[PDB]
């Protein structure tokens, strides 16, 4: 019993634990508390991608974008590297992804430009795929640290999956766009202990992770059987029981993958 399973993880890591996988052909949804509200953290940067790479030629990815000391102001694995010289939209993406780079998502949101810097027209981008659930509101690091409960820059495991299914499995990019948001996912570096770790090794995962404040952690992907039967799988975490600088844990992720997995195979 998934539901079963699910409380028993929640008890043994005091967490608060979101779960969706969308219906199939063959399978029902999986979904616990999966319309309650969660913090999005590093997982918006999935969808801002896609909202990039929709609102410009393909090749505004050669486009450079040159930044300084007062742009980092959050983890960035590479745009800390790479401040002397600059980053193309291209690399800012792969790193945004990748490497779930702040800098390069606060660099993103410019970008795509409008009020919030660039947190209104990023809400407006899922309004366009119908999710009238999630909001952005702050960039980096502020997105990160609204209260527990607060309704600032989250979404749902439900919302987020519809979103990402359509992203990588429907219509919402053109193929070629479609193919570069799904090869940075496939390619991501974050991710190895979460939904990655519930699955198989012949399966195919891409995903990206999110990490935050009160034990924050989430991760969504898209998954694939060995006979190429892909399915969507959004997981998100709180421990808000341990306060502020409650410590995110991974292998929670881990196991509800696992369980999720057991259904699917
Ligand atoms: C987003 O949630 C935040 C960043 N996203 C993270 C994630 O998804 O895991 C982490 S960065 C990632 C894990 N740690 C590695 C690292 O190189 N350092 C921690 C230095 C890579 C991070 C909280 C947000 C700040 O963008």
């Amino acid at each position: 019993d998934l539901a079963d399973r699910f409380a028993e993880l929640e008890r043994r890591y005091d967490a608060r634990l979101g779960v969706y996988v969308p219906a199939t052909g063959t399978t029902a949804a999986i979904e616990y508390r999966a319309d309650e509200r969660f913090a999005f953290c590093s997982t918006f940067k999935a969808p801002l991608v896609a909202a990039v790479l929709h609102q410009n030629p393909l090749t505004h990815l050669d486009k450079l974008i040159t930044y300084t000391s007062d742009d980092i102001r959050s983890i960035s694995p590479v745009a800390q590297q790479h401040v002397q010289t600059g980053m193309t939209i291209g690399q800012l993406c792969d790193a945004a992804i990748r490497y779930s780079d702040g800098t390069a998502a606060n660099l993103l949101l410019a970008d795509l430009g409008g009020p919030g810097g660039g947190t209104a027209a990023f809400t407006g981008y899922l309004r366009s795929l119908g999710d009238t659930v999630s909001r952005l509101d702050a960039e980096e690091p502020e997105l990160n640290r609204d209260p527990p409960g607060d309704e600032r820059d989250t979404t749902t495991p439900h919302a987020i999956a519809l979103v990402l299914q359509q992203l990588v499995l429907g219509n919402a990019l053109p193929p070629d766009k479609r193919a570069l948001l799904t090869d940075w996912m496939a390619r991501n570096t974050t991710g190895a202990k979460r939904i990655r770790a519930g699955f198989p090794a012949d399966w195919k995962v891409i995903d990206k992770t999110g990490t935050g404040d009160y034990g924050r952690a989430n991760d969504i992907a898209v998954v694939w059987s060995p006979t190429g039967v892909p399915y969507v799988v959004a997981v998100m975490s709180d421990r808000a029981g341990g306060g502020y600088d409650a410590e995110p844990r991974e292998a929670l992720l881990a196991e509800a993958a696992t369980c999720v997995a057991g259904v699917l195979a």
